């Protein structure tokens, strides 16, 4: 595979590895995920060079005009006097040509096209369709103009020209809305599309990596694919926050995917990982990407996700959070509460044996590892002592593995002060008590 995204430094602190039996994650701290260049429709979308004009059918005696740069254009319907003649002129094909022909010869530079019931105009290099109106004589039903926005979705233009970009603003209904459509000429109905002057997704290769097995037995190293933003434009189909930033410690919370980035919590889909963006914009759903970022006033850059007990802490230095939900994970149900204010060290992620968690502390000079559990007294409460009271000066200060065994209960520390010397700490742990505290350290050559 490709070792650019791999190639880093400091792989200790600046690489980051989370693997389960699905899917695994290779997470470099150092890079930022930023944007595609690549836009929706280019970026060459402008809303004021094409418009179309629907036709409905016209009665007796009305006489209908429409003006698209000063100019009027008027077209007078029949009375309902001739028998033979009168009926034929009514047709909303007939008016549609009618108003066409008339169209070309007041603006000869342009296209006009007629469809089923619509006349849809171009203009023609780099000239816009500034002040259209369109007179109808009647109660509007006969021809009404439509540039690019409805009000709702029932005003819509039966017809449209194969994939037209319509901006439905909503009613003040029930709420903001504010979707787009694209009419679909194989399937005579519209659907829900992207903006227009938007990006696309991700760049797919700034984000995690991975590797599998591919079933030959040899590994392949490479990235992951993520669902494009389909739903509409910013301020509605908002950008993740992690966008312009780093990530790290990506971390799964509910059947949906969670990262990290810089005091910010990201959510995917539930059960959709790789999809960080609303399926729909028009009705927003409760399991709906989410971004939480810390209900704490001091400053706080959280770097680790640990589930201990029930629920899912987000460790940070000098502060450690949790993440809970009242009922269903939404947008707004999210708490991010402060827990504890321990100081941790992020070189060492933090272990857990059995109900505690075992993390590292650096003093000055010495590291202490600590323990983190949840006490005796009622609701959350949790509470960190040192493992290392009476031994504060016996690890070299620089520490980053933690690991041990849950049969054969111990824990074994691993140091970059003294690389040679391997620190297991035994414990044993009776009717909820402490029974030993051996702190020791191996020697292989």
């Amino acid at each position: 595979g490709d070792r650019s995204y791999v190639t880093v430094n400091n792989p200790k602190d600046n690489l980051r590895m989370v693997t389960v039996a699905d899917y695994t994650f290779i997470v470099n701290r150092t890079r930022q995920v930023r944007e595609n260049q690549n836009r929706t429709n280019g970026g060459t979308f402008r809303d004021n060079v094409d418009a179309i004009i629907n036709v409905r059918g016209g009665q007796y005696g009305r006489k209908l005009e429409v003006n698209i740069n000063g100019v009027w254009v008027s077209h007078q319907l029949p009375p309902g006097d001739n028998a033979k003649e009168d009926p034929p002129k009514v047709d909303a094909q007939a008016i549609a040509e009618a108003i066409a022909t008339l169209l070309r010869t007041a603006h000869p530079t342009w296209t006009f096209n007629v469809g089923t019931g619509f006349i849809h105009c171009i203009a023609p290099a780099d000239t816009t369709i500034d002040i259209l109106e369109t007179k109808d004589g009647y109660a509007d039903q006969l021809i009404n103009p439509v540039t690019h926005y409805v009000q709702s979705f029932s005003k819509l233009p039966l017809n449209a020209p194969d994939g037209y970009m319509v901006k439905i603003v909503g009613d003040t209904s029930k709420t903001a809305d504010q979707y787009y459509v694209k009419y679909d000429k194989s399937q005579k109905v519209w659907k829900e599309t992207v903006g227009w002057n938007i990006s696309v997704g991700l760049e797919y290769h700034t984000m995690p990596w991975t590797l599998v097995r591919a079933a030959d037995g040899n590994f392949d190293l490479g990235y992951h694919e993520w669902k494009d933003r389909r739903a509409g434009d910013d301020d509605t189909n908002p950008q993740p926050s992690f966008v312009n930033s780093t990530i790290t410690d990506v971390f799964f919370f509910r059947n949906r995917l969670g990262f990290i980035s810089g005091e910010n919590i990201v959510m995917s889909r539930t059960s959709k990982y790789f999809e960080f963006y609303p399926p729909s914009v028009a009705n927003y759903t409760d399991d709906d990407p989410l971004d939480v970022a810390v209900s704490h006033n001091r400053v706080s850059v959280l770097k680790y996700a640990v589930s201990f007990a029930e629920e899912l802490l987000l460790w940070s230095d000098e502060a450690q959070f949790v993440l809970s939900a009242n009922g269903v994970l939404s947008a707004k149900t999210a708490q991010l509460d402060l827990t504890t204010q321990f100081d941790v060290s992020d070189r060492a992620r933090p272990y857990g044996i059995g109900r505690n968690i075992y993390y590292a502390s650096p003093r000055s000079s010495f590291t202490s590892i600590m323990r983190y559990y949840a006490v005796q007294d009622v609701s959350s409460v949790k509470n960190a002592e040192d493992m290392t009271a009476h031994v504060p000066n016996y690890i070299p200060n620089g520490v980053y593995s933690i690991n041990g065994s849950g049969t054969e209960n111990f824990a074994c520390v691993l140091t970059k002060g003294a690389p040679s010397k391997v620190f297991i700490y035994k414990f044993l742990y009776m009717d909820e008590n402490i029974r030993q505290q051996s702190w020791s350290h191996w020697d292989f050559g």
